[PDB]
């Protein structure tokens, strides 16, 4: 159980740097409006 | 209990994650006023 408590948090910073980095791109075109 | 204590906080940090980046790209929108 706390390989599948750290395996979730593990992904969880995995996914959450992803996320910040499809918001990097995004607000980048509209300042190429 | 303990699991309960931290997969709390676990969902405390990703969602408060995603509200700064919601609030990132809707900053951009208005400066694209």
């Amino acid at each position: 159980m706390q390989q599948q408590q750290k395996e979730a948090e593990l992904l969880q910073k995995e996914e959450a740097n992803i996320r910040d980095n499809q918001t990097k791109i995004i607000i980048a075109q509209i300042q190429s409006e």
